[PDB]
């Protein structure tokens, strides 16, 4: 019944909101991989981003753009999102969501493996993110990180989608210097949603 | 078996500190009213205060310094903490481990009733409040959430703590309360505890 009860709590917390209302209408025929649906991790982004006040935010898999839209949503002055996914379909709908909650001017999805994106854009002229959102496979949660790291600066947040409710990921992260963590979860349509939060130092 | 997967994690993630070790002794012969210990919160608290770059913070319901050590862990300059505990005695224990902790230089505990307490703040020249974290008593969190919009500006975040669930199966008008408050914009989290998972909100004021 606790479930029930945060699930209640998010419904008050975070108002209807018919724009993202339409995105799940969509994905819901998008055929994405399997995911959970939280609005109050997407509100958790949001705000995260607006107190750090970030300007520069990589998110490695897009999926629908639902967690693409709320970090948008945080987005101060001219700043930007630039999402990866590598299903060429997905993401073509995922850009037919963003321009729905018409923010197409300030995000870019990078279509491609994961992977070979990455790589781009170390070789290309982005300057550091200032936030990064990680909400991948698993096998990959441990090259995604290390990826977020190379990319990232003194300040930078790293927010990574764990499990919807391991040991090795967090030993990782636990064995990485470079980062200061902690972890959480908030609840989803499919039970609770567990990601790590980090600041690069 | 998720708690057990979820402290194992905050074992390996959060680094044993001797410091935060003995306050913990410490409070076990405090006589400290129940409540949780939660180092991923703890640490959540740090970095959260670290990311926005807080320097005035307030804290309702010192209890035993716990939390207060890690918000001004998370403190940089010459940022400050005011941190408010009625009992004078688990006050006094607090100030021992917040001093053992060497951050005695950066904490101001105010002893006496949370409400005067504020009124008091209120009257005096702490401005505004860039955090603020509410660890306080049932029946008190809709009063304290008030008084730290009160006592906050614009972009300050307000963590507030609930209920503890240390249980699957086994608050709803207080949710309310902050959903039908238009000046802040809040979300749910949960952290996991020695005994059980913290619930608590994470509000920005507009």
């Amino acid at each position: 019944t606790w479930t029930a009860v945060d699930q209640y709590v998010s419904d008050v917390l975070i108002p209807k909101d018919s724009t993202l209302e339409e995105v799940l209408q969509v994905n819901a025929a998008a055929n994405l991989p399997a995911h959970d649906v939280s609005p109050t991790q997407g509100k958790f982004l949001q705000l995260l981003v607006q107190i750090q006040g970030a300007r520069n935010i990589l998110e490695i898999g897009t999926l629908g753009g639902y967690s693409t839209i709320w970090l948008a949503r945080g987005l101060s002055s001219g700043g930007r999102v630039v999402t990866l996914e590598a299903s060429e379909k997905h993401a073509d709908i995922a850009r037919s969501n963003i321009e729905r909650a018409n923010l197409n001017d300030r995000v870019e999805v990078r279509t491609g493996l994961a992977l070979d994106s990455l790589q781009q854009i170390e070789n290309e002229k982005y300057e550091p993110f200032d936030f990064i959102f990680i909400d991948a496979d698993k096998q990959n949660n441990p090259a995604y990180f290390e990826w977020a790291l190379k990319l990232s600066r003194p300040g930078t947040v790293i927010i990574g989608d764990n499990v919807v409710r391991i040991r090795r990921f967090y030993e990782l992260i636990a064995a990485e210097p470079r980062v200061s963590a902690t972890a959480l979860q908030t609840v989803g349509s499919k039970g609770y949603d567990g990601f790590i939060m980090a600041v690069v130092k």
